[PDB]
């Protein structure tokens, strides 16, 4: 039968300028993440999430295979940071692609505290896959 499955993503990120810069002259720390709203659990979809930092930083292919899905680092500058979710699935799509803005406050402006909610929505998904989307928390659309 037919049966179309929404999902919700949060990707977000934190920063904030150091009282003192680091040694290496990083003047900020970050944080970076994608989770589940309240209540549920997309580790029964995810298999991993893949964050690419900055050619700039050493391995710069951070990968979390369980929860918490984040990368804590210290820099001196925001990047385009490619986020790939990788699913639990046996057939397409085995995986998705964000853009992240992460951007730093500078200039003595307030700590950067954001949030990118994201809707996948899986058309006529496995038995399996779907089992997994629904275990998370997942809403059947029809
Ligand atoms: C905005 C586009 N442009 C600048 C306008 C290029 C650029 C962007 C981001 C960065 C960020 N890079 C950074 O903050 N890092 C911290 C970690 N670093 C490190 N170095 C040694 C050991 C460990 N970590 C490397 C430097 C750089 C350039």
């Amino acid at each position: 039968n037919q049966c179309t499955v929404q999902v919700r993503l949060e990707l977000g990120h934190r920063a904030q300028l150091r009282k003192k810069p680091t040694t290496e002259g990083f003047t900020h720390d970050w944080m970076v993440f994608v989770r589940g709203p309240e209540q549920c659990d997309i580790q029964h979809f995810v298999e991993k999430v893949v964050f690419w930092l900055h050619d700039s930083f050493p391995k710069p292919r951070r990968v979390c295979k369980e929860p918490p899905y984040k990368v804590e680092e210290s820099g001196y500058a925001g990047f385009i940071m490619p986020i790939e979710v990788h699913f639990k699935n046996k057939e397409e799509p085995r995986k998705v692609c964000f853009t992240y803005d992460l951007f730093l406050n500078l200039e003595g402006n307030p700590p950067v505290n954001h949030l990118r909610c994201e809707k996948l929505t899986f058309n006529n998904p496995t038995t399996e896959f779907r089992y997994k989307l629904l275990r998370a928390g997942g809403v059947m659309v029809m």
